[PDB]
């Protein structure tokens, strides 16, 4: 990583626990925001380390590879490189797989991050990283948000938890994600706790649900 | 973080704690200061960070979002942005959703945070998320303060224990507390007890109350 | 803490070993000394956080907060405040709930701990939990000194580890120790081993004494 | 390491982090990055370190060992070393064996690799060990690509796991991975999942190709 | 500790490694250098930080704090302390009780360590705490060097192993322990052993000794 | 350590790893880069804190006593001390015993790896220590190069596995090893693999003889 700004290796206890949040975790949600905690401030260098250290899951790490070629041929699209010999004060431009770390140094990525009019390839790469992880995190989940209905006997804050996990894991539009919200959630509970919630009214907080229905 | 002023990424042994505290303790009271004590000196980002590596407990995380938004909305209200173009030497006011993080830059945080007539917004948003989080450990705590009851055999401490553990979860204003304190306790100990912490006196020290209940 | 003078928060190893500390050895009296030890150049608010992350034990946490709201009140008696506005060079004087952290922010606690003519907030509130503990620790010694006596098996060292063990716990002055050395860990000391202690002299150290009752 | 640049000692978490690896994962590929990544600004006698530590598996450190004799012999046959006394103001060129670390000192390496016009002796040493690494890793592949088909009831994400697991281990040149990924892979389908993706098209992406057999 | 001159206050690693190793070793001869490495460079402050986190063994820390006692006692008859007000450009002269830390604050040790013609108070207590640390490790060694023979069926290997290991104990002075490594070793051999030892000659090495009795 | 120059005490963690690498390891060859990777930059203070920290095993330590009592002699007679008062810009000449840290202080060690002309008295004492220990490994390696003989159904691997193990045991010189290699290895497979590798030539690498008999 790079730190308030001078340059550091990735270190043992941040790569070991990549690696075993790798193995635990398989590809839960938890583990995107998990992986960009442990590469803040990363090079290309450190997340293409991040990611190939991870032993198995190769089918998932093809994926991947190839959502990041996507996004680099899309940059190569949208910033076509000039013909011309670099300056003594600059810095050639980057194209799609020096974001990737592929075609680049740790020297020239170092130096696109550092210098004035900052090319933040680091984020950049970990935007299309995160955008292929997300891909993979929809495809593995198991369920469907229109499937997730309560359980007679099942207390309504289970059945929340399970309905707001496949929903983190569905990761539609927030305007989607919102009328899911207004309609599936009363729509699929029992009948003991739907008709409360129904007599609650069309506005109430997910506070004055659960408490609702909680002696229920 | 920042440390004194200077950036820092939050470490792995920080956040692989916090996870581990969720796993563990749930949401007992002292979740919340290990959380706060986790989080000292964090950005929003570094917040939503340790908020996002939740698994599971997906029902407590969506009411927190919903108080999060409540204090954003009453911050907008109180803040009205003016309009007009920023000027050189300034930086933008932050709305709401730029101190929950979900608006804002890193370097915008950090730009709030270290600029001079600051807007400590890593604090603010930890009073919303500490606000939310009362909230979620008040509605999961399974007893009230009323029905705290020493058994007949139950040696003082033990009871003394239960009764300020489920205090310490009822998080009402700290004169009822006092209340709470001056009239459940000697009033739901047991006979044997509750005649010699009559014979104290109205104004005894849980000291004094628990060395004279002690042999008993 | 605070270390040479610049600010740091408590590190997620410190609170963990502070926690588990508690959690395995209770109220024994070494973990004063370990409290004192994870709290070396702590400001009040490390020190609230070291005391509010503690699950359970809620007993001896609210006779904590008795013997601090005590300490605070006679702070305030000893030091009455003086009515007028603080000029531009200075700092308020801190009260009683200031040096406990409870109404005194954390920029106001470094300004009382770096700024020349130093008021150790720290160490004064650290002292008045020290105290607190202490009375904890006496409280929740289940032996009195009196009481321990060497069995007509049991080898002399064993017998002064549980005297001095207990002695310990007592916690009254030097010279009442002193006397209770030089009285009672000869007087309940077995037949063979009082017989031989007796004939070493009244000044034998305990080296002496525990040599000349080694095969024996 | 050397890190912006200074010098350090090769830390012990660094290195019992590499000896754990070699217990584990044997000469797994993934192996490889994380030799490369406890090992980020390494000196040769860092990287002699770490070869070193290695208990057992001496059959594939002697293979490493001829493979960097190899490297070292076709540097010192590209690079020839003039004689001449060494300038007050110079060091001397590094022969294969300095690089190596087995006959430069630690002044030496750490000499050329800070000097302006800098000779990174780690990063060609390091270049060397990936180098017999990937040898290692290949020679120790117990299957070949060939080999890999989808059985009648193995799930498509399975076969395609085994599949680029395998093709990993294969590591030949990118053109020929490519020639193997467009017809091995649906060549060695099963017919159920076959069939389907005969029918996607030549150049489908491997999502669409596990999204068309997921339910089958 | 102080590093190189600035202060920190003992790591939690440290003193949960004392901790551990008081717990495990009980008192092995290993335990006093192993303190003296987690001591390095510390005030005496640390060192009674140290020794309060032990908890049991009360028998052997009262001992220790006997001997202290008695240096402190010799460090006071030796530098007879001079009555005078201490001089603004100086510091008191240190009795033994402050060099043990009982009545000087940690600004006053600091302050004699590191000014100019340096009072090395904490190694002066060191000395002091290892004097103590080695009459305990002898008093409760469990065997004599006289009583340590070889059995007819064992290796030599292991008779010299538990030879010098009781030699360690003894803790004589280093021409008493030459001695008794001139004779007790081949004296209290095995009859097969001892005759090949006696044919070596009177000066040979350990090294040769340990391979004339190898294949023996 | 000493690391880049400003002085440092030896950590728990590298003392820790030290003790259990001696605890798990006992004398494995690997065990001496491992020192020599935990003991970088050390003065001798740090080099006799490791060597005294080890439990057991004294006959080995005993031995190694005697080789750096042998190579503190050697380095006397080649470095005669001259008598003279030691000038005002000056440090003394070490003496063999100086050098292993058993009559020099720390700030005298510190001196004489500091000053220009630099008496690296950390890396003497680190060549004797290694010296010493090469010495044990080769007492205590229970197996000679010339009874390696590969088993009729021993696979190829397994069999140079345990060949270059006794090899890195047997610390002869390097020529030696190389007729070790040329002869004995092929010597002494069995007769499938023993044939092919006779149809090979005496030119190949161990490469071309694994892959080979890989089959076979
Ligand atoms: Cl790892
Ligand atoms: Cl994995
Ligand atoms: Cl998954
Ligand atoms: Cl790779
Ligand atoms: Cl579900
Ligand atoms: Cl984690
Ligand atoms: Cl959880
Ligand atoms: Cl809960
Ligand atoms: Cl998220
Ligand atoms: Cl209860
Ligand atoms: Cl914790
Ligand atoms: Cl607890
Ligand atoms: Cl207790
Ligand atoms: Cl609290
Ligand atoms: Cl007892
Ligand atoms: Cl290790
Ligand atoms: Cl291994
Ligand atoms: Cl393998
Ligand atoms: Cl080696
Ligand atoms: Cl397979
Ligand atoms: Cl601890
Ligand atoms: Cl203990
Ligand atoms: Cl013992
Ligand atoms: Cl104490
Ligand atoms: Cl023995
Ligand atoms: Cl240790
Ligand atoms: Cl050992
Ligand atoms: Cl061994
Ligand atoms: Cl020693
Ligand atoms: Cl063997």
């Amino acid at each position: 990583p790079i730190v308030q700004m001078v340059h550091q290796a990735i270190s043992p206890r941040t790569l070991n626990a990549w690696v075993k949040v790798v193995e635990e975790k398989a590809f839960s949600p938890e583990v995107i925001p998990m992986f960009s905690a442990l590469s803040e401030g990363a090079t290309p260098q450190d997340l293409n380390t991040m990611l190939n250290t991870v032993g198995g899951h190769q089918a998932a790490m093809q994926m991947l590879k190839e959502t990041i070629n996507e996004e680099a041929a899309e940059w190569d699209r949208l910033h076509p490189v000039h013909a011309g010999p670099i300056a003594p004060g600059q810095m050639r431009e980057p194209r799609g797989s020096d974001i990737a770390g592929t075609t680049s140094t740790l020297q020239e990525q170092i130096g696109w991050m550092t210098h004035n009019a900052p090319i933040p390839v680091g984020e950049i790469y970990k935007r299309w990283i995160i955008l292929g992880l997300n891909k993979i995190v929809r495809m593995y989940s198991p369920t469907s948000i229109l499937d997730i209905r309560q359980g007679p006997k099942e207390p309504f804050r289970d059945y929340v938890d399970r309905f707001y996990k496949t929903l983190r894991a569905e990761q539609a539009s927030q305007e989607v994600k919102n009328w899911m919200t207004e309609t599936l959630l009363v729509q699929n509970a029992n009948p003991d706790c739907k008709t409360i919630l129904k007599a609650l009214g069309p506005g109430a907080t997910l506070e004055e649900m659960m408490t609702a229905c909680q002696g229920v």
